[PDB]
């Protein structure tokens, strides 16, 4: 009751889902009934930028290439539900890629809310089922020009605002590492598509981490730019107006270099002309091609979320082998962090008191990995306040977050928006004041199990504080959970001991063997300084 | 009660006052150990020029700061454009980096760009005696680039006016007719550079600060989009609206001085000092094209009746570009009603007006400001009734009382999604006319002194482009001859409110005032919208460059 609709929705979703499937499957067959003799193992473990050689010089085809890579991705789907729709597209795409073009040949996978012609950009919502898009939006255009071939959309959870990965529609997508853990999100479908062989070449999108959660959970790599570096022409989204805390749209891939082949190849006149709004910055190579010892800052905590044992080995080893290769490491924390997550995120995320996002879920079936947000956001604004006073003096960090999350007047939203742009000046005359080229912080992980990062919403306060500032931020993986990790894991606390903290412990058991993320971080613009960090941070972690 | 105005008043005052007495000084003392220099060759040498005798060493830096000192000094007698003397920069003459792209050029300064040791009072008492403690971004650029910012020049009381006067240092008048208004919100660099006092000048834009008196004083300005340059440290008196972006850019007698200014900040001084301004480099190949431009063009936006004289400073240009060899499309960007009326208004009001009128409590309101304070004050039920009596009869200002009332987040997001769709959409129509830039009417000539704030509908040619956030400049064409001005009297507007009445009253007894016209460009095009403007100017007025 109420439900009728949006169970008829699931019901047409799952159809399309099976279908596709089937026909990525018959492909697949019927490419390896004429190819016996390729040897796809090689060629699913060449590194991106050696596969984009063989493909530009001819050694490859792009119907090897492309097939490979398809029957790869409906294999590793099987355990990890990341797929929700076969671009058929791609095929009469795959033989008309122009070939003097840097992604030529290149299979690319597609977060679900990147508008592809004739699909739908669901998001795990009834009301966008059988909406399909009526054309691609500008950096799958962009790709397309460049070359690569789009081939499928990747799940994501109801809504994207979220860092699991299940909606009502076609479900949960489970990390490939062990099926229990969420694979992050809300990029989950890239992350366990990608982190399982999948995928060369993905696009994500990231407003409080969505980039950086399903890369460090999944053993890849990923980079958040600038908001307004990439055009989000054409992106599928849920509340449209909100301009506090933007959202950005980045590369996801086995490696750095995968990224930054990924930018240059977007950064080209195609997508200035195609979208005027986004600032015409070439990529420049230079930057990213420099090999100049860096002042790096560095914290181990950020005083927030209490890092995982494997967390702060991750960043501490991390540091110290940059110092051994010639960087000096600066302590470094951004000011009152506490603020540019409860006051100035959550407030500018929902300035309307959820309003306009809960538009989205009615008559619509709550997944269960969002929480209790979808409650929470509905209670009123005087029982969000009252509550706020009464939990205060045991659980400040809950009563401020449901503080901030109140409807307010545009007068108000005005005198927010210039604490975000003070703040944004704030933390970058800090940076200056230690003349630091770069920042090296931890990053959440080992992956939670399925259905708690909607449980444990402090633990975005790595990623977050960068899409407040609206800095580039990237992640890269550099070790994995020891046995040891596991066991201290055990006696984590917190610094809060409420239900986020107590949450957490819980959800990071049973991770030995799982990868462990660092977070590199550059100024605003500075997406190829930052990648020449993560690239540093690669050579030396993972040699 | 305003006992608090009036002691503000009379410190300003006496501040102004002793500031033109310590330039006077300064520049008599000069003048006596110099009595052979050339000033009238100095001061009409076109800033190019002026730099490269700068940087060759062939004039000094004191020479060309203490001449354009005097000339300063003595136009500010018949405009009242300076506020303030920016004292300390004749020791920031002697210590200007000698590669500088500006080494020894004077640089007047809008009074809201933050200076060490002055006021930004943007004619507020409020923010009387409230010094700044640093040189915002682009002054410290400035300086990094040898340049030599010299004053403070004079702004409407709040900045949101198209006038020039305020209760703190008075009214700025036009160089060209004393009755006539210089513009603004930056008058008072179009009035000290339009009558020699400068040669080049910053200026800020959310509606039309930079083009209006960058038109009424017959100079050149370029309103860029708003985060090709930092804003870092502007004194505005409203803060954390996004949904109109504010801008600032240059104003100076020529189009090559706007190339030049930009070219200048656009260095990694500025791109290190303000990291959230993309570091978009000033591409020379761009603003140097000769290539044929497809060119948009109106010659009304049928919202404000263009003057006869702006209709014929359209024509004219357009009739020479043709000739010239490019091609003249027609365009009109959509739903232009909807964008002034809705977004634009609601955007700059979308809290009623109260956090604007926070500036003038306890404050006297200029008579330039019109009726704005006193309806912005108005109960936003009020507001309601009074558009709902107004519509059958006013729709214009039914419309604009309506659009100014107090609004929730919720209604905020919705109207700033509404100004992205409609940004994408006039893109959308470019692209589908293929147009490199456009051409559009320009208000002008001058309005009286004390009625643009009564003729609120004449910002709709400038605030369009506030809106959809776009490159956009203004260069003299033409004159207002007499033929022109008589037509004034068949002049009615198209829905004959008061906003047009006090229009056609305002624009007339105008005959040899500057007309411009206003060229576009898309996002991020300055260096297109600069060479465009470099083409009107070279057909136009030939001698203006070389
Ligand atoms: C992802 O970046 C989403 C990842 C963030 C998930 C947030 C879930 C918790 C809910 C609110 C947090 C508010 C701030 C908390 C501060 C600390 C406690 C006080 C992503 N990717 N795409 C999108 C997206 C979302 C909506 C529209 C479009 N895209 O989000
Ligand atoms: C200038 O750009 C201000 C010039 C514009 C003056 C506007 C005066 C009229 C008031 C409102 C107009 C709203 C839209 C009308 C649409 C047509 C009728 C429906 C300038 N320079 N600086 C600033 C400024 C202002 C505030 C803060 C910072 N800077 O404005
Ligand atoms: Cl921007």
């Amino acid at each position: 009751t109420g439900r009728q609709k949006a169970r008829g929705a699931a019901t047409r979703a799952r159809q399309k889902q099976r279908a596709s499937l089937e026909t990525m499957d018959k492909a697949v067959q019927r490419f390896r009934l004429q190819n016996p003799d390729l040897d796809s193992e090689a060629l699913l473990t060449l590194p991106l930028l050696q596969l984009v050689q063989k493909l530009q010089s001819g050694e490859l085809s792009p119907e090897a290439v492309f097939f490979t890579y398809l029957g790869k991705a409906w294999e590793v789907n099987k355990g990890t539900n990341c797929v929700t729709s076969y671009l058929t597209d791609c095929e009469t795409q795959l033989s008309q890629a122009p070939r003097q073009g840097l992604l030529y040949g290149v299979p690319v996978s597609l977060k679900e809310c990147f508008s592809y012609k004739g699909h739908d950009s669901t998001l795990g919502l009834s009301l966008n089922e059988g909406m399909p898009s009526e054309s691609d939006c500008v950096v799958v255009q962009v790709l397309k020009l460049q070359g690569a071939v789009p081939f499928v959309h990747t799940n994501v959870p109801q809504s994207m605002f979220s860092y699991d990965c299940s909606n009502p529609l076609f479900g949960q997508t489970m990390n490939p590492w062990k099926s229990s853990k969420s694979p992050g999100g809300s990029s989950g479908g890239e992350g366990a598509l990608i982190g399982s062989g999948g995928s060369p070449l993905g696009l994500g999108t990231d407003i409080g981490g969505s980039i950086r959660f399903p890369s460090a959970f999944c053993g890849i790599c990923g980079l958040k730019p600038t908001g307004n570096r990439l055009s989000k022409s054409g992106l599928k989204g849920c509340v449209y107006g909100q301009t506090a805390v933007q959202l950005s749209l980045g590369p996801m891939a086995r490696d750095v270099e995968s990224l930054a082949l990924c930018l240059k190849a977007l950064l080209c006149e195609h997508l200035f002309t195609l979208d005027p709004t986004v600032p015409p910055l070439p990529f420049r190579e230079e930057v990213y091609r420099s090999s100049r010892p860096l002042r790096v800052g560095y914290y181990e905590t950020d005083n927030y979320t209490m890092p995982s044992p494997a967390m702060r080995r991750a960043l501490i080893e991390t540091k110290q082998r940059l110092e051994a290769a010639g960087h000096t490491l600066i302590p470094f924390l951004p000011n009152n962090i506490p603020y540019a997550l409860e006051v100035l995120s959550t407030g500018g995320l929902f300035s309307d008191g959820g309003r306009s996002f809960l538009q989205n879920f009615k008559g619509d079936f709550v997944d269960p990995c969002l929480g209790d947000l979808i409650l929470i956001l509905r209670l009123p604004s005087w029982f969000k306040r009252l509550l706020s006073l009464l939990l205060k003096p045991l659980f400040p960090r809950l009563a401020a977050f449901l503080n901030n999350m109140r409807p307010r007047s545009a007068e108000k939203l005005w005198k927010l928006q210039h604490e975000i742009e003070m703040y944004r000046q704030s933390v970058i005359a800090q940076w200056k004041a230690m003349n630091l080229d770069v920042l090296l912080t931890p990053m959440l992980g080992p992956a939670l199990d399925l259905n708690t990062p909607g449980r444990a919403t402090g633990a975005v306060s790595y990623t977050m504080l960068y899409n407040c500032l609206d800095f580039p931020a990237g992640v890269v993986p550099v070790t994995t959970v020891t046995a040891e990790d596991d066991a201290q894991m055990e006696l984590y606390k917190g610094y809060f001991g409420d239900i986020w903290d107590i949450i957490l412990k819980k959800a990071m058991k049973n991770s030995v063997g799982l990868p462990v993320a660092v977070q590199c971080v550059a100024l605003p613009w500075q997406e190829e300084l930052c990648l020449r960090f993560m690239r540093e941070v690669e050579q030396l972690m993972t040699p």
